[PDB]
């Protein structure tokens, strides 16, 4: 589908030393708005030739979104992929109240994010 995403955007890059890219992905936390990144390490893939670092759309792995399967499969369909790595991405400016939002700052969302 096409919900009507901002700027999207890819980087190719390949597997980390840990067969990962190095972040770690969350579909939104306060009113589950979108981000998906959460975090990252500046030297793996990801952060480093990346650049999909913490609070960046990550909306899709290698082509396809995550939004649609599993916390637990998306991981395992960045895995599946051995040695590359694709990210799809969006860049959201939103609109004042939502962009507090989609910022993230307040921490009261714990809930159980993924990583890879």
């Amino acid at each position: 589908g096409s919900p009507g995403i901002p700027v999207p955007g890819k980087v190719t890059l390949q597997k980390d030393a840990q067969n990962l890219i190095g972040i770690s992905i969350g579909g939104g936390a306060q009113y589950c708005p979108c981000l998906y990144i959460v975090q990252v390490f500046d030297n793996t893939p990801a952060a480093l030739d990346g650049t999909v670092a913490a609070g960046d759309e990550i909306t899709g792995v290698n082509g396809r979104s995550i939004k649609g399967k599993t916390k637990v499969e998306v991981a395992k369909m960045i895995q599946e992929v051995k040695g590359e790595v694709t990210i799809h991405y969006n860049k959201l400016q939103a609109d004042p109240k939502q962009l507090e939002v989609l910022f993230q700052g307040p921490q009261f969302t714990l809930r159980h994010w993924l990583k890879v």
